[PDB]
């Protein structure tokens, strides 16, 4: 694991200075196409891409697991809905499902811990039936995060061996959104009651509870915040663990990463915070319609492109925002050249 | 022309109803989707989409035209780029084309006014070779811009009649951000300091100037902000008019239009200044990056979907969004339902 903390590639910077020459000289006002072009030059300087801005195969992954914390009441949400649609997700009915297939990405379900029998379809990576209930004490071990999170890496690596070169990253998880809120909460030093929203329709009333929720759970637990593994095991879960691994397994390849919504968010801090080499290979979706949303970006530097008040999770903004990773390929290699035209600007 | 407006259908809410009430019944929790929610009830309520949100095939209308303020120094591009990239547009190699090509959606260049030869390929709908410079009198006569306005609109139903069922504005106008600035700073009432932008790499130093000549022909002109037409004619140009002319022609046949940029929101203030009814069929795409974009856009109480900081023109915008109006459809149509797998929800 160390091993591969420290085998992360750094961005390429002499592609990224070709790249950008080259896009400078296509048939448009430089620099107009704005963040299309930052974009492009961004892919370019990640190893895995050959020196260029391209995609090739592209794969949305989605860690499922049920979390202790939902008995605190934090989740209206029914817990074996984790299982009923990590099933649904291998018959392309859900949300993920139906987005990924507009962006002709392929879609990957792994349990990592769901309380229930295993499903058929579903990759089995499951750490335990659900994590431990962070309000009283760690969600798992520190061994079961760094296994988990070796295994995910491989297994993330591994596709990248097989022509996938853009990757989207997503959870199911009934009351996963208290265990991002704790993550988000110590790794930015933000009170509960700032970062913590209502998930999937917890009724406004019940708030102050998962608000105190949050709070036990860092109280009893004492994560340190420089510490994503510390972090992860005590107040995250099996999905947070799962997403992370996504994260520094692409990074690993120098394959791109597209983020989702809050929960993504959560996992992206661990991310940077174990291993800030990974930041260069992130890039954001959309910008999640949950409380905490803002915070969490703020602290990542990022600013997503798609403002579309979504709040599903699932992977389904990631799956969304793939069509744009396209668009700036396409612009890279299909525009013709300013010179080509005689047209001299200024 | 007044046939026309009268004609302009009204939105279905019973078709509204009925697909708000589909789409709560879809495998997440209510209103989870947000935006994407919200866009698919605005397709069903359009009567040329036939009571469903759906997507045919797909059109991005191009508007070229010359204008005389170019002569005030207010823009760097070198007034035969409009005629070389309009030449260019017929070959695929700009960026509405490759973006359009991206989204499987085709491009229609229209020649409203381009101070040129005329072009092979393109269509030809020619006012003038260029407008009138407004900095020293209108642009154009009254009557010059109805009859645009009538065969552009024509033109756009027309190929509803075809199989297109979405629609995409852009343009293509040398020192056309001058008359946008002016048209929104009459509609709006803001001062032409708060408006008007560096359009096309316009270097800090020459704004100043830039500024004067949207005043002069704001002061000299006198249009009337109650009267959209008399707006276009006077201080707008044929590029403008033809915009708006889609917007109503779209609107006319019931179907939906994707703005652009700043010029296509200036041309939206016209045709909803024109006819109030035109509102509910456009729907924005990006958030341009020109500095009257804000004001403009809170005049049309809309909030773009894409934050790309992208200021190109050309319809690239409407381009890039068009994936998310599919997505919209694909959700509608391809997501399974709650109750199929037993899931209730409060």
């Amino acid at each position: 694991l160390h091993a591969l903390l420290r085998d992360i590639p750094a961005p390429d910077a002499e592609a990224m200075a070709r790249t950008q020459q080259h896009i400078d000289g296509l048939l448009k006002p430089p620099g107009s196409l704005g963040r299309l072009e930052t974009l492009a030059v961004q892919l370019a300087g990640m190893p895995g891409l050959n020196g260029t801005p391209q995609v090739g195969e592209k794969a949305v992954l989605v860690m499922c697991a049920d979390h202790g914390v939902w008995d605190e009441g934090v989740a209206v949400s029914p817990k074996i809905v984790t299982a009923i649609q990590a099933a649904n997700m291998t018959r392309g009915t859900t949300g993920v499902c139906v987005l990924a297939a507009q962006a002709g990405a392929k879609v990957h379900v792994i349990d990592v811990g769901i309380d229930a029998e295993p499903i058929p379809g579903v990759v089995n990576m499951r750490v335990a039936r659900g994590c431990g209930n962070i309000a009283v004490g760690p969600a798992m071990s520190r061994l079961q995060a760094e296994a988990l999170l070796l295994e995910v890496s491989r297994y993330t690596c591994d596709l990248a061996q097989r022509g996938v070169t853009l990757f989207g990253v997503g959870e199911l998880g009934m009351a996963n959104t208290t265990p991002a809120a704790a993550m988000v909460s110590v790794f930015t030093g933000s009170d509960a009651k700032e970062v913590v929203g209502i998930g999937a329709n917890l009724p406004p009333s019940r708030i102050d509870n998962k608000v105190d929720v949050v709070r036990r759970a860092i109280a009893i637990n004492q994560p340190n915040p420089r510490d994503g593994i510390d972090v992860l095991s005590k107040v995250g879960g099996f999905d947070l663990v799962g997403m992370t691994g996504v994260m520094l397994g692409a990074a690993r390849c120098g394959l791109p990463v597209l983020l989702d919504g809050f929960l993504s968010y959560s996992a992206a801090l661990a991310a940077c915070q174990i291993a800030p080499a990974v930041r260069p290979y992130l890039i954001p979706s959309h910008f999640s319609a949950e409380k905490g949303a803002r915070i969490a970006l703020a602290h990542l530097s990022m600013e997503p492109y798609l403002h579309m008040a979504m709040r599903l999770g699932e992977g389904s903004g990631a799956a969304l925002a793939m069509p744009i990773v396209e668009a700036a390929c396409a612009m890279f290699h299909n525009m013709g050249e300013l010179a080509a035209s005689n047209i001299v600007l200024p």
